[PDB]
């Protein structure tokens, strides 16, 4: 399958979350 990422900031610090 296609992968997929999404954004994870926890107000001060942004992070990308991806998975299977």
């Amino acid at each position: 399958s296609p992968r997929v990422c999404i954004r994870v900031c926890r107000n001060g610090v942004c992070y990308r979350r991806c998975w299977g």
